[PDB]
């Protein structure tokens, strides 16, 4: 099996110091770039998708339909979930992250952005900045849909979609492809890779540069895990 | 939104005084009649599925297969799911009660029948009642199948079909039916009606007795669930 | 590609000499055992069906059920498709065999009946024996749900879930088992084997003996199609 | 019902007087500014697609991968078919279009382009141009493929999705927005129109230009349908 990931370029919230989260931003104009950068590595390293999975947000799909135009693939079967989605930046969503910094201290910060088991202050049913009742999950259990999240509880949601739905495909014998979030990407590695929960905090996954796994039989590294352009994510 | 589920009736093992878990073992005349009365109830009461789901055992599949023929609705989509499956027994599986039950003191018998939190003893892969790489799961994620389980863990690996997949045809309007097993039932019935983890080994559903729920938005009872032949399973 | 056909045994309607069509009656209780024997027959000659494709018919799902439980093979993936139905019988359906070939005559007979392109003539929306309206077609063009037909229409209707349903799993590797009837599976074989317009009303499928085709890479026959008891399909 | 159709715009093989039929030609950045359009005039007049169908060539798929993009309902589930796919040129696929104006007179190339019932010359396996072994058509039965169509041929094999697939998501609430191509476009309005052999010859629907459809429970218009620029269609 083989499997490639693609974190987005950066949101328009990104730009400008600003927690995303579920709220549905778009790309930014060179978010857009690096989607055609993604896809053009995708050609250029020989590596065809067969399949897409996408989260629901915007952002992640626009990556992944710019770089599938590059890469001549669009024609691709594509599927997408409220599981592959970024982590829900709890009440911290829509607020400046130099202000945030602040207003928590760097301890409390570190604690609401990297805890890997302790997520924001849930977000108010109200607030402008809650997708609580959104058209695009008003067939998921209300339940489940989070009002905060830690890379955790995203680990939670995000592996029975592993499970059940990619693992079937790759199973079945195609390349497929994960158009996704840092942190729903980042719990993917994690639990790829087996590191452990107090050193995943380390890890981050650039954004732009697919990055490949090809798997054994029981969906491991069979070899370890490269990115199309070993440079600039090497770069950090 | 309406839900009906369906526990089947007796196995050639339970017949035997067998634990029976994961194993693949057939109903027994006597579980077959029972499906055809839960058909029989289906249709007196009006209770009209429009969609059937069930696990990857057979004893559940065959119920329902009896169940539709005489409720007139086997045209009615059917969906299969290992998350439905009955709780896996461990090494209890290809084991005579009677015996676990002398050999195990209280203790140890009583517990991994109706402990919430531990486990039965794992079944090692040479074991001609273990499902480590049975047919059926080829397309699952090796590293989830269970070699044993707890209800907790049972109403883990069962919530997330919940959540996405039975949860989407609840909200569109189809009634759905569902056959399963006595742990993933009650599993589902306590999540529902939100019983408590010291409560939830009290409950038992009678076999071949079909309950409906009727559900509200946030599939919540809107009143209490009830039996087709309240009679037949008050008698509990 | 490896596929296996199966007509169901006789229904209700067919014991008391009835045109059944689309009207949804269920086996009759040899027809249950003929299920049971194609099951038995199923594993006893090792064909192991990874999914299986029924019509939205209850004597022909039920015939796949009895089938795969005897198989031991139930776990199997499902769908249904008003495609591999049976042939709508127009006016004719519930009507009595002997006595519609009273009523007609043995020329009209064997026209309404064994005619490759002449359906029987359409049935009143009124009437008792018409599923215009059926629950299990509300989610299908209305438009496109018939009111009779004959071998030509049923073959049109069949091809497409063939062509990109059923044929995207036997382009996949997996093994297909397809629970249906006499005339929908009587048209795809003519398709499969390639038999002649004129043939075709010559041609029947045996209720009970699961039928085998090892296709090629090109959905054809790359060895002759067999019955899973030879001596008795003869 | 309600069902949304976008004509995507200008490839780039158009734009180089090229005939495309089924060849997976790329939309030029005029094609690109349309489908923009598209998504705007869906925005602008409140058409919000539940779920999107797509054929399986690029230049239908960019143009919904812009359209919703403006619309804001990237989000949608997204079906794709060949049976969408633009009627099969055959023969005439890599070709100068000026060119087979000359090689052919009138009598070959308007029939070729309008007639409904005769196909184009087949295309050889050989071409540069054919699609016979194509992966995105593995799944497929092999000999269903075309290697050449008639807009008859298009409306035959197009007629079995829209029945079964399209249909059950209409006939559920979902408002279905469609990305196709000109003769498959055509050859569904011509079904629920009705439009005869004769007269769907005539007809064509604007590039870029978003077309409504209210439907009843059997399907058929309940009322004429409107292009979301009426004005720029109506040029």
């Amino acid at each position: 099996p083989k499997l490639v990931l693609v974190r987005h370029g950066q949101s328009e919230w990104n730009e400008k110091n600003l927690f995303t989260g579920w709220v549905d931003v778009k790309l930014s104009a060179k978010g857009q770039q690096e989607a055609a950068r993604a896809g053009e590595l995708l050609k250029e390293k020989k590596v065809y998708p067969d399949v897409l999975y996408t989260s629901k947000l915007s952002r992640a799909i626009q990556t992944a339909n710019i770089a599938l135009e590059k890469a001549d693939r669009l024609w691709i079967p594509v599927n997408r979930s409220w599981r592959l989605n970024e982590r829900h930046y709890g009440d911290l969503q829509g607020k400046d992250k130099a202000e945030t910094l602040k207003k928590f201290g760097e301890e409390k910060f570190n604690t609401y952005r990297r805890s890997f088991d302790v997520p924001p202050p849930p977000i108010d049913a109200s607030s402008p900045f809650s997708q609580k009742g959104d058209e695009r999950y008003k067939y998921v259990d209300p339940n489940v849909l989070p009002e905060t999240e830690s890379l955790a509880l995203v680990i939670d949601r995000l592996l029975p979609y592993w499970q059940d739905v990619i693992a079937k495909d790759l199973l079945s014998g195609k390349t497929v492809m994960i158009a996704a979030h840092g942190n729903s990407l980042r719990g993917l590695v994690k639990h790829l890779e087996g590191i452990s929960d107090a050193d995943i905090a380390k890890l981050n996954i650039p954004t732009g540069i697919p990055l490949v796994f090809e798997l054994d039989e029981n969906l491991k590294p069979s070899k370890p895990s490269y990115y199309l352009d070993p440079e600039a994510a090497a770069a950090g």
